[PDB]
């Protein structure tokens, strides 16, 4: 069974829900969720986690020392540290197959303007390390991109090029707007030729780059 | 203030949660945030929500009356009508700083397979309607999209190019590792131009693509 920890400073929001996908695979005994408050490795009374930049800029990042505690606790060589980071390589569908055969995955959840970099540096000494974005634009933390990339690899463990184009059910016509007729025929050749060149200008008007051609 | 409704067949997933920033925004009074069990507007002791596609195909695809419903007692003629699915238009931080400044969003949560065409070209004959990824990956549903594209926006709200380079704090040395020099420099033109490079670097090995 595959086992996935995450560590936030937020536990309660990305606290596990029994009505979802990654619910079910949990009851399915298919795969080991726990959620670690990064708060529990602290000293100091206040219990802070992060302090201003070195060099000056906006905002804080958050201390090398108490994820130095909590990386060294839950993680070993055979780990695969997840970051997410608007600034990592691309998480991608391939990236989704390769990690749903992972035997052991952490996810390291920090805000946007970073966990000291000597932090994934020094991990990277004894594990793989993956920082990684889901898309270009900007969370406040690494919250949300975690609870994606586990939606993305659990639905394709085992047990669990081009867009799609519309979809129809019943029934055949609604509010004076009919279901296109070649879908009605019962001809797969027919059917299957429809959905292609539907498919063809559907990723021309919306995504030009999967075809290789320049973005808007 | 900004509304936020999100349609769903999993309420209990999409729950706000207090510790978190759209927690945070909603109790500072910057947002209000409703979401809503789609089976609430369906019409069978089943409570049923999709319906096999017609040609054929695996999966299931929902049903235009219960979605038809929901919206017409959701939307007005206001509101922006959010739908995430794998065959939209890629949602970017561009696309963050329209929405945040928008007085009504809707968000409508399917599962991958779809919703049935009709339902959005009908609403686009009255309201704006934008559909959209936020990523080249699958989910089972829109759910998580939505808590993705309700983050981007509300970090953005008053009140609540390269790759960035490495970022550092205290202590100075730590487990065999300093932070680099030019950082306690005090020559902030330099550090700016290190930085720059920095970036470029970055750039260059993990995402060749924005050059
Ligand atoms: C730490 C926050 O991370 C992000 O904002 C992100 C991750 N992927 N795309 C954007
Ligand atoms: C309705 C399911 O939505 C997705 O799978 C998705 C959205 N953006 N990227 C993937």
């Amino acid at each position: 069974s595959m086992k996935i920890d995450v560590v936030t400073i937020f536990p309660e929001y990305l606290q596990p829900v029994r009505q979802s996908l990654p619910g079910k695979a949990i009851d399915a005994g298919l795969v080991d969720v726990a959620v670690h408050d990064l708060r529990r490795w602290t000293h100091d009374v206040h219990k802070s986690v992060d302090d201003s930049p070195y060099g000056g800029g906006p905002g804080m990042v958050m201390k090398p020392t108490v994820w130095g505690d909590a990386l060294d606790e839950i993680c070993t060589s055979e780990t695969l540290l997840v970051v997410p980071t608007p600034a990592g390589y691309p998480f991608t569908q391939e990236t989704a197959w390769q990690w749903s055969t992972e035997d052991h995955l952490v996810i390291a959840c920090g805000r946007y303007e970073g966990i000291d970099q000597r932090v994934a540096d020094d991990a990277a000494t004894r594990m793989r390390v993956r920082e990684v974005s889901i898309g270009d634009y900007v969370l406040n933390g690494g919250e949300a991109a975690a609870l994606v990339i586990i939606e993305a690899v659990l639905r394709l463990v085992p047990g669990v090029s081009l867009l799609e184009g519309p979809s129809y059910t019943r029934p055949p016509s609604w509010r004076g707007m009919d279901v296109p007729p070649v879908l009605l025929s019962g001809d797969h050749a027919k059917i299957a030729a429809w959905r292609a060149e539907q498919s063809r200008q559907r990723t021309i008007e919306r995504r030009p780059d999967l075809l290789g051609f320049d973005s808007p």
